[PDB]
């Protein structure tokens, strides 16, 4: 029985290596990673892999690994797939912990934009969770944390992290992680998967996929939002992605909004992430 070596980048930046039978479905490798992580609330998470153009793709747990990675290396990342709108509802602290690690990467990467004060407040909870109570002995007036807090670090941000860290004395890691999530969950780009697209007139937009629905970012004055209930049907054809928007009460016909994606694969990817969010958040 021939087995392939899999390498998984974990959310703490460490590598997990295992073997699966070469005809294995994605669920087989995912179950192994989740057992390694002691993760029970697995529904929020998945494995990603990068293709030739270094684009992210979700490993479909129902399909053969080999038919997805195809010509590529069996190299994956462990990631949050469905960001819970209310992380307090999750049953386990260890679930909230992995969600925190994902969000820390969302912030440092700049996928999740954040004000100065929110960067410092999130960083202060991470430090409280990881080092415990503030200790002056470690930090002088010139202190810079090993922790990455932001896409661009400044001495002013490092100082503000410490000032807020002083206020969290006696906070346990679980408690600091819950405060982290209560702040992060309110950010306008929390849990938003962004896709480059063009509208029916060729104007560059972004489409955002999240728990609540689909967002169309046209300009800073113009953001269209379609709550999942308002979306009757999703489709792709060639490089195009279409959504069928319910008629208002007393209207005869649904409206259709079409978008141009860069290529056929980018249209299919957007379609599948929309279908998965629609199913998940319809049941949650
Ligand atoms: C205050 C607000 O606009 N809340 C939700 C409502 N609806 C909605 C629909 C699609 C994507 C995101 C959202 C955010």
């Amino acid at each position: 029985p021939k087995s392939m070596q899999c390498k998984v980048i974990l959310l703490d930046g460490s590598e997990y290596t295992c073997d699966v039978e070469k005809r294995s479905r994605g669920q087989v490798l995912f179950d192994k990673v989740c057992e390694h992580l002691n993760l029970l609330e697995k529904d929020y998470f998945g494995l990603t892999y990068r293709d030739a153009e270094n684009q992210k793709n979700w490993l479909d747990p129902a399909k053969e690994i080999k038919k997805q990675v195809r010509s590529g290396a069996w190299h994956f990342s462990f990631n949050v797939k469905f960001y819970p709108p209310d992380p307090a509802q999750l049953s386990e602290d260890i679930t909230r912990y992995y969600l925190c690690l994902q969000l820390r990467d969302d912030i440092v990467s700049g996928r999740l934009p954040c004000s100065f004060v929110t960067l410092a407040l999130l960083g202060s909870y991470t430090v409280q969770s990881e080092l415990g109570d503030y200790d002056p002995d470690e930090c002088g007036s010139d202190y810079i944390s090993e922790f990455r807090f932001a896409p661009n670090h400044t001495k002013e941000l490092e100082d503000k992290v410490i000032e807020l860290h002083k206020s969290h004395r006696g906070m346990t890691p679980a408690e600091a992680e819950m405060h982290f999530l209560e702040n992060a969950k309110k950010l306008s780009m929390y849990g938003v998967d962004l896709h480059h697209a063009k509208d029916s007139e060729g104007v560059e937009i972004m489409l955002g996929v999240c728990a609540s629905g689909l967002l169309i970012y046209r300009d800073r004055l113009r953001i269209n939002r379609f709550a999942w209930p308002k979306v009757l049907k999703i489709s792709y054809k060639r490089n195009n992605f279409y959504i069928k928007i319910r008629p208002g009460e007393f209207e005869q016909f649904e409206s259709t909004i079409g978008f141009k994606l860069p290529n056929h694969r980018a249209a299919k990817r957007l379609w599948k992430v929309c279908v998965e969010h629609h199913t998940f958040f319809r049941l949650l």
